[PDB]
């Protein structure tokens, strides 16, 4: 019993609208007055090639954008611009307003996908933001202004809303102050993220995921230093890690009962000869997509 | 970009309550003015081993069930026993209940469960009953109550409640009827799952979508029978196919051009070869969790 778990998504679901400018739909996250959306719903598709935002949006009026919240449709009295996101003022307050906050998750942080169709919610999922600033969702038309959240106590966490799909078939977007996450802009141009790596401290949170639900065969009685590890992180494309990485494992360290320089020298013996056909935790890759605030949750 | 997605849980949410019989404390669902939890929260210590519920039931008052949506106590009127849940009937009925039907999965049909602890909700994840009915959860102690559910437009399909763990680590439970899935029942004795086949419809969706999203490598120029097939299945511990199973994967067939016994073969091949270390689409052995409907859905 070990798996990705997303959050609820109740307080996310209740925020989600529709936003419509001439013949483009996407979703739009209502909190208070205020319903945030990406900026790249008034392109029309030739402009998409090498927008001008600012000249596009100078051009539109509060009339030209459709709001829905479900049956309900809102009136737009006012708007901005802010990096690559709208906001558009709205004369209702969200009534279903959660307890929130906007942050910018760091690289190899998690956080749960409300993926939206047209306004209205259709699956919850967790990812993780990559080192290389895309995500690896599951995005189809018409996704754009779905979120990322975590949820603390009562208060939700937003930190991703869904912009585009790269080439490669990741996803690129931005926090909810508009600035995206990594070298990507809004324009329909190919663009190419960074090589991506595995997140080290990912696979050892989840090394230690496993133990604690009795999967041990992969231990070994050797251990490692720090500097000794990182180079075969460095050749196996793994980020190197830190003696901070080594201070958030502590936790799981001491309930477990095993150093994290011995997971580490466990971990290098499975980069180095592979896992020899068996599983960890039902996988048969290195899972890199568990924090370890994943895994002491559940 | 292909993985397990859970529907959004806010509907439910809005039911999940907190049941309490003196020193046990487990989860209940508030439809209208009903609570919908394991009749097992009657059970002690002591009763647990061999418990006779309608004696333990007709020795309790309706105060002795502390029930709590949230901050609020709820006054149970009356009670009355449905096979393995009690109907806890309430003083209020529930404003956030949902349009709601209560259906019997079959194997091989997945759920999300929204996994629940002193009635609040934790998370929310996907799964399947699997072929000798059990499923394959994460479930702490606490979780009893827990729903599994779908939901088609706006009406919620209730098919799960979580009752027990058996020695395998796998999960036993009840449609909302109250009757058991599987030869289960609740008492604490040695129950266990019987060999677990694998879903082999599922697994063929899996293969069709390594073709779809990319992963192509494992196909053959040779094709199969459908007796031929479900007698090599049966060896393996595969689920033979059914007469239906081979027209819900007819969409995967036309859209990749390969016929399902086609596939049929391939598998009959991926079965007697092992994966030589290439994965599909994220795993190297074979997924079984995974519908046709969740292919052609993502
Ligand atoms: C918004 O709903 C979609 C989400 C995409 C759709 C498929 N999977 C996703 O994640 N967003 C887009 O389609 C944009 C279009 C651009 C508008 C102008 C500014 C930049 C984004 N994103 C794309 O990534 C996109 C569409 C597209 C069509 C044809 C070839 C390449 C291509 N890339
Ligand atoms: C309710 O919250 C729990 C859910 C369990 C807890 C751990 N993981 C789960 O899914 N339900 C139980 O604990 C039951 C108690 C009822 C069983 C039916 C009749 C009496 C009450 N107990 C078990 O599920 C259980 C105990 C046990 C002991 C040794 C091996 C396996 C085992 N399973």
């Amino acid at each position: 019993g070990f798996r990705k778990m997303a959050f609820p998504s109740g307080k996310v679901e209740g925020c989600m609208v529709q936003v419509t400018c001439g013949t483009t739909t996407l979703n739009g996250l209502w909190l208070d007055d205020t319903v945030y959306c990406p900026r790249h719903v008034i392109c029309t598709a030739e402009d998409m090639l090498n927008p001008n935002y600012e000249d596009l949006l100078i051009r539109k009026s509060n009339h030209s954008f459709l709001v829905q919240a479900g049956n309900v449709q809102l009136r737009v009295i006012g708007h901005s611009m802010q990096n690559c996101l709208l906001r558009l003022k709205v004369d209702t307050s969200n009534p279903k307003t959660p307890k929130y906050k906007f942050v910018r998750i760091q690289p190899g942080q998690t956080f749960s996908v409300l993926a939206c169709y047209n306004g209205s919610p259709s699956g919850v999922y967790q990812c993780a933001m990559r080192p290389n600033h895309t995500i690896k969702g599951s995005f189809l038309n018409g996704s754009c202004g779905s979120v990322g959240f975590n949820i603390d106590y009562d208060c939700v966490s937003f930190c991703y809303m869904h912009h585009m799909e790269l080439p490669t078939g990741v996803h690129a977007g931005t926090d909810l102050e508009g600035k995206f996450y990594g070298p990507f802009v809004d324009r329909q141009t190919a663009q190419a993220a960074g090589t991506d790596t595995t997140i080290t401290l990912n696979v050892l949170a989840w090394l230690y995921a496993a133990v604690i639900n009795g999967d041990r065969w992969f231990l070994n009685r050797f251990t490692t230093t720090l500097n000794d590890f990182n180079l075969v992180a460095m050749k196996y494309n793994y980020e190197p890690l830190t003696q901070d990485h080594v201070d958030i494992l502590g936790p799981l360290s001491a309930q477990t009962g095993i150093a994290v320089l011995d997971m580490c020298a466990a971990l290098k013996e499975l980069l180095q000869n592979g896992m020899n056909g068996r599983t960890i935790l039902g996988s048969t890759i290195l899972e890199d997509e568990f924090t370890p605030f994943d895994v002491v949750r559940q």
